[PDB]
Protein backbone atom coordinates (compact mmCIF):
# COMPACT_ATOMS: atom_id res chain seq x y z
CA UNK A 1 0.00 0.00 0.00
CA UNK A 2 1.92 3.42 -1.25
CA UNK A 3 3.24 5.22 1.37
CA UNK A 4 2.59 8.70 0.59
CA UNK A 5 4.73 11.89 1.38
CA UNK A 6 3.28 12.68 4.76
CA UNK A 7 4.13 9.53 6.12
CA UNK A 8 6.98 8.99 4.54
CA UNK A 9 8.97 12.02 5.56
CA UNK A 10 7.38 11.30 9.02
CA UNK A 11 9.36 7.89 8.98
CA UNK A 12 12.30 9.64 7.33
CA UNK A 13 12.45 12.21 10.89
CA UNK A 14 11.95 9.35 13.14
CA UNK A 15 15.18 7.53 10.94
CA UNK A 16 17.21 10.07 11.18
CA UNK A 17 15.83 11.39 15.02
CA UNK A 18 17.60 7.63 15.75
CA UNK A 19 20.72 8.13 13.78
CA UNK A 20 21.03 11.39 15.73
CA UNK A 21 20.71 10.12 19.17
CA UNK A 22 22.82 7.02 17.98
CA UNK A 23 25.75 9.33 17.23
CA UNK A 24 25.51 11.22 20.60
CA UNK A 25 25.69 8.26 22.28
CA UNK A 26 28.33 6.46 20.54
CA UNK A 27 30.37 10.13 21.00
CA UNK A 28 29.93 9.42 24.87
CA UNK A 29 31.60 6.21 24.24
CA UNK A 30 34.08 6.89 21.95
CA UNK A 31 35.20 9.89 23.68
CA UNK A 32 35.26 7.59 27.52
CA UNK A 33 37.52 5.01 25.85
CA UNK A 34 39.09 7.16 23.60
CA UNK A 35 40.23 9.34 27.08
CA UNK A 36 41.11 6.36 28.76
CA UNK A 37 43.36 5.03 26.40
CA UNK A 38 45.57 7.48 26.36
CA UNK A 39 46.37 7.46 29.87
CA UNK A 40 49.52 5.52 29.65
CA UNK A 41 50.77 7.81 27.41
CA UNK A 42 49.84 11.08 28.89
CA UNK A 43 51.12 10.04 32.20
CA UNK A 44 54.56 9.28 30.71
CA UNK A 45 54.79 12.18 28.74
CA UNK A 46 54.23 14.39 32.35
CA UNK A 47 57.22 12.38 33.79
CA UNK A 48 59.32 12.25 30.86
CA UNK A 49 59.77 8.99 30.85
CA UNK A 50 60.31 6.59 27.64
CA UNK A 51 59.52 2.79 27.78
CA UNK A 52 62.52 0.89 25.26
CA UNK A 53 62.54 -2.26 25.03
CA UNK A 54 66.46 -2.20 26.17
CA UNK A 55 65.35 -0.20 29.68
CA UNK A 56 63.95 2.98 30.88
CA UNK A 57 64.95 6.58 29.75
CA UNK A 58 63.79 9.36 31.90
CA UNK A 59 63.92 13.34 30.41
CA UNK A 60 66.90 15.65 30.91
CA UNK A 61 64.97 17.85 32.56
CA UNK A 62 62.78 16.41 35.10
CA UNK A 63 63.39 15.52 39.04
CA UNK A 64 63.56 11.62 39.88
CA UNK A 65 64.60 9.67 42.99
CA UNK A 66 66.16 6.12 42.09
CA UNK A 67 65.47 3.52 44.56
CA UNK A 68 68.71 2.38 45.95
CA UNK A 69 67.41 -0.17 48.50
CA UNK A 70 68.39 -3.86 47.11
CA UNK A 71 65.42 -5.36 49.07
CA UNK A 72 62.56 -2.96 48.50
CA UNK A 73 59.24 -3.29 50.10
CA UNK A 74 56.66 -5.00 48.27
CA UNK A 75 55.33 -1.13 47.55
CA UNK A 76 57.73 0.44 46.51
CA UNK A 77 58.95 1.85 43.22
CA UNK A 78 62.37 2.19 41.10
CA UNK A 79 61.80 5.21 39.95
CA UNK A 80 59.72 8.43 41.71
CA UNK A 81 58.92 11.35 39.27
CA UNK A 82 59.44 14.85 41.04
CA UNK A 83 56.93 17.41 40.04
CA UNK A 84 56.97 20.69 42.07
CA UNK A 85 55.18 19.61 45.78
CA UNK A 86 56.51 15.94 46.63
CA UNK A 87 54.91 14.77 50.65
CA UNK A 88 57.07 11.66 51.58
CA UNK A 89 55.86 9.79 54.17
CA UNK A 90 54.13 6.55 55.31
CA UNK A 91 50.48 7.69 54.90
CA UNK A 92 47.95 7.41 52.73
CA UNK A 93 48.31 11.30 51.39
CA UNK A 94 51.65 11.04 50.90
CA UNK A 95 52.77 11.42 47.15
CA UNK A 96 56.37 8.63 48.25
CA UNK A 97 54.66 6.47 50.58
CA UNK A 98 57.45 4.43 52.56
CA UNK A 99 56.67 1.92 55.29
CA UNK A 100 60.12 1.44 57.57
CA UNK A 101 61.54 1.77 60.35
CA UNK A 102 61.86 5.70 61.15
CA UNK A 103 59.65 6.67 58.99
CA UNK A 104 56.70 9.04 59.86
CA UNK A 105 53.41 9.45 58.50
CA UNK A 106 54.54 13.01 56.93
CA UNK A 107 58.30 12.44 56.76
CA UNK A 108 59.45 15.28 54.49
CA UNK A 109 58.95 17.56 51.84
CA UNK A 110 60.91 18.20 48.45
CA UNK A 111 60.05 20.98 46.51
CA UNK A 112 61.05 22.43 43.41
CA UNK A 113 61.07 26.66 43.20
CA UNK A 114 60.00 28.15 40.25
CA UNK A 115 63.30 28.82 39.65
CA UNK A 116 64.83 25.79 39.24
CA UNK A 117 66.10 25.11 43.12
CA UNK A 118 64.98 22.01 44.37
CA UNK A 119 64.90 21.67 48.87
CA UNK A 120 64.35 19.04 51.02
CA UNK A 121 62.43 20.16 54.02
CA UNK A 122 62.48 17.97 56.98
CA UNK A 123 59.40 17.13 59.19
CA UNK A 124 58.71 16.91 63.06
CA UNK A 125 60.33 13.74 64.30
CA UNK A 126 61.63 12.55 60.81
CA UNK A 127 65.24 11.78 60.21
CA UNK A 128 66.69 12.62 56.92
CA UNK A 129 70.31 12.67 55.65
CA UNK A 130 71.77 14.05 52.83
CA UNK A 131 74.80 12.80 51.91
CA UNK A 132 75.53 11.79 55.48
CA UNK A 133 74.41 15.01 56.90
CA UNK A 134 71.44 14.86 59.26
CA UNK A 135 69.29 17.37 57.70
CA UNK A 136 67.87 20.32 60.21
CA UNK A 137 67.31 23.18 57.47
CA UNK A 138 65.81 23.18 54.58
CA UNK A 139 68.66 22.05 52.20
CA UNK A 140 69.24 22.31 48.54
CA UNK A 141 69.58 19.61 46.26
CA UNK A 142 72.01 18.55 43.44
CA UNK A 143 72.30 15.81 40.87
CA UNK A 144 73.43 12.61 42.59
CA UNK A 145 72.41 13.53 46.16
CA UNK A 146 71.79 10.59 48.34
CA UNK A 147 69.08 10.56 50.65
CA UNK A 148 68.75 8.55 53.46
CA UNK A 149 65.10 8.33 55.25
CA UNK A 150 64.43 6.39 58.62
CA UNK A 151 66.83 3.69 59.27
CA UNK A 152 67.59 2.13 55.41
CA UNK A 153 65.74 4.01 52.91
CA UNK A 154 68.41 4.96 50.42
CA UNK A 155 67.54 7.12 47.55
CA UNK A 156 69.94 9.00 44.30
CA UNK A 157 68.31 12.19 43.29
CA UNK A 158 68.46 12.26 39.08
CA UNK A 159 68.44 15.85 37.89
CA UNK A 160 71.51 16.26 34.70
CA UNK B 1 11.32 16.32 -1.46
CA UNK B 2 8.76 14.17 -3.37
CA UNK B 3 7.24 10.46 -2.68
CA UNK B 4 10.22 8.77 -4.35
CA UNK B 5 13.09 10.72 -3.15
CA UNK B 6 11.32 9.75 0.62
CA UNK B 7 11.05 6.03 0.13
CA UNK B 8 14.62 5.67 -1.31
CA UNK B 9 16.44 7.99 1.40
CA UNK B 10 13.93 5.51 4.31
CA UNK B 11 15.61 2.84 3.13
CA UNK B 12 18.65 3.97 2.59
CA UNK B 13 18.57 5.32 6.34
CA UNK B 14 17.58 2.21 8.05
CA UNK B 15 20.74 0.66 6.05
CA UNK B 16 23.00 3.61 7.13
CA UNK B 17 21.77 3.08 10.86
CA UNK B 18 23.24 -0.53 10.55
CA UNK B 19 26.46 0.45 8.93
CA UNK B 20 27.54 3.37 11.32
CA UNK B 21 27.05 0.96 14.25
CA UNK B 22 28.85 -1.22 12.76
CA UNK B 23 31.42 1.47 12.30
CA UNK B 24 31.14 2.49 15.49
CA UNK B 25 31.89 -0.91 17.17
CA UNK B 26 34.80 -1.39 15.09
CA UNK B 27 36.69 1.88 15.89
CA UNK B 28 35.92 1.14 19.78
CA UNK B 29 36.95 -2.56 19.09
CA UNK B 30 40.72 -0.78 17.51
CA UNK B 31 40.90 1.64 20.19
CA UNK B 32 40.45 -1.36 22.81
CA UNK B 33 42.95 -3.07 21.44
CA UNK B 34 45.22 -0.51 20.98
CA UNK B 35 45.36 0.21 24.58
CA UNK B 36 45.38 -3.29 25.51
CA UNK B 37 48.39 -4.18 23.21
CA UNK B 38 50.40 -1.42 25.09
CA UNK B 39 49.59 -2.50 28.90
CA UNK B 40 50.88 -6.02 27.20
CA UNK B 41 54.05 -4.33 26.09
CA UNK B 42 54.55 -2.91 29.42
CA UNK B 43 54.01 -6.43 31.66
CA UNK B 44 56.18 -8.43 29.20
CA UNK B 45 58.69 -5.20 30.17
CA UNK B 46 57.97 -6.27 33.35
CA UNK B 47 57.26 -2.61 34.29
CA UNK B 48 54.33 -1.15 36.10
CA UNK B 49 53.03 2.35 35.39
CA UNK B 50 52.33 4.00 38.68
CA UNK B 51 50.46 7.97 39.95
CA UNK B 52 53.86 8.69 40.97
CA UNK B 53 56.49 6.35 38.63
CA UNK B 54 57.63 2.84 37.84
CA UNK B 55 57.67 -0.28 39.32
CA UNK B 56 59.98 -2.90 38.07
CA UNK B 57 59.25 -6.49 38.41
CA UNK B 58 61.42 -8.75 41.22
CA UNK B 59 62.11 -11.70 38.63
CA UNK B 60 63.37 -8.99 36.21
CA UNK B 61 67.12 -8.75 35.83
CA UNK B 62 68.98 -5.25 34.96
CA UNK B 63 71.05 -2.98 35.74
CA UNK B 64 70.51 0.63 37.43
CA UNK B 65 72.49 3.25 36.17
CA UNK B 66 74.25 5.33 39.10
CA UNK B 67 76.76 7.49 36.62
CA UNK B 68 78.90 10.28 38.50
CA UNK B 69 78.59 12.32 35.29
CA UNK B 70 74.91 13.85 34.21
CA UNK B 71 73.87 11.61 31.63
CA UNK B 72 71.52 12.99 28.54
CA UNK B 73 72.57 9.74 26.18
CA UNK B 74 72.43 7.19 28.48
CA UNK B 75 69.41 5.14 30.20
CA UNK B 76 68.58 4.98 33.89
CA UNK B 77 67.73 1.17 33.91
CA UNK B 78 69.09 -1.30 31.63
CA UNK B 79 67.02 -4.75 30.92
CA UNK B 80 69.67 -7.74 30.90
CA UNK B 81 69.54 -10.64 28.18
CA UNK B 82 71.13 -13.66 28.20
CA UNK B 83 74.03 -12.43 26.23
CA UNK B 84 74.50 -8.59 27.01
CA UNK B 85 78.06 -7.05 25.74
CA UNK B 86 78.74 -3.54 27.38
CA UNK B 87 81.38 -0.84 25.93
CA UNK B 88 81.42 2.20 24.22
CA UNK B 89 81.01 1.11 20.72
CA UNK B 90 77.91 1.28 18.48
CA UNK B 91 77.45 -2.39 18.17
CA UNK B 92 77.42 -2.76 21.97
CA UNK B 93 73.67 -3.85 23.55
CA UNK B 94 74.86 -1.63 26.41
CA UNK B 95 76.60 1.20 25.03
CA UNK B 96 78.42 3.75 27.66
CA UNK B 97 79.72 7.16 27.14
CA UNK B 98 83.00 7.73 29.13
CA UNK B 99 86.65 8.32 28.59
CA UNK B 100 87.17 4.74 30.33
CA UNK B 101 84.89 2.87 29.01
CA UNK B 102 86.74 0.80 25.99
CA UNK B 103 84.61 0.04 22.77
CA UNK B 104 84.25 -3.32 24.14
CA UNK B 105 84.47 -3.03 27.82
CA UNK B 106 82.30 -6.53 29.17
CA UNK B 107 79.61 -9.17 28.79
CA UNK B 108 77.54 -10.04 31.11
CA UNK B 109 75.97 -13.57 30.79
CA UNK B 110 72.66 -15.71 32.19
CA UNK B 111 73.51 -18.92 31.93
CA UNK B 112 70.80 -21.98 31.26
CA UNK B 113 70.68 -23.00 35.07
CA UNK B 114 70.25 -19.22 35.90
CA UNK B 115 73.76 -18.27 36.84
CA UNK B 116 75.17 -14.52 36.14
CA UNK B 117 78.35 -13.95 34.93
CA UNK B 118 80.67 -10.96 34.06
CA UNK B 119 83.45 -11.47 32.00
CA UNK B 120 86.10 -8.26 31.35
CA UNK B 121 88.01 -7.07 28.51
CA UNK B 122 91.50 -6.58 28.09
CA UNK B 123 92.53 -2.72 29.27
CA UNK B 124 88.84 -1.90 30.52
CA UNK B 125 87.88 -1.63 33.87
CA UNK B 126 85.43 -3.41 35.65
CA UNK B 127 85.21 -3.99 39.65
CA UNK B 128 82.57 -5.91 41.42
CA UNK B 129 82.07 -4.56 45.06
CA UNK B 130 85.64 -2.79 44.56
CA UNK B 131 87.19 -5.42 43.60
CA UNK B 132 88.55 -4.83 39.46
CA UNK B 133 88.53 -8.17 38.21
CA UNK B 134 90.12 -9.72 35.16
CA UNK B 135 88.21 -13.23 34.64
CA UNK B 136 84.48 -14.43 34.32
CA UNK B 137 82.77 -13.72 37.77
CA UNK B 138 79.51 -14.96 38.91
CA UNK B 139 77.32 -12.08 39.63
CA UNK B 140 75.06 -12.33 42.78
CA UNK B 141 71.66 -9.53 43.84
CA UNK B 142 72.66 -6.03 44.81
CA UNK B 143 76.14 -6.17 44.12
CA UNK B 144 77.71 -2.76 43.00
CA UNK B 145 78.84 -2.85 39.57
CA UNK B 146 81.97 -0.54 38.52
CA UNK B 147 83.18 0.37 34.98
CA UNK B 148 85.86 2.98 34.04
CA UNK B 149 85.96 6.32 36.23
CA UNK B 150 82.35 7.01 36.79
CA UNK B 151 79.92 4.44 35.80
CA UNK B 152 78.62 3.20 38.70
CA UNK B 153 76.00 0.63 38.53
CA UNK B 154 73.55 -1.67 40.69
CA UNK B 155 72.41 -4.81 39.85
CA UNK B 156 69.17 -6.30 40.59
CA UNK B 157 69.02 -10.49 40.32
CA UNK B 158 66.28 -12.36 41.60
Amino acid sequence: SAMKAPELKEKLEESEKLIKELTVTWEEKLRKTEAIAQERQRQLESMGISLETSGIKVGDDKCYLVNLNADPALNELLVYYLKDHTRVGADTSQDIQLFGIGIQPEHCEIDIAADGDITLTPKENARSCVNGTLVCSTTQLWHGDRILWGNNHFFRINLP
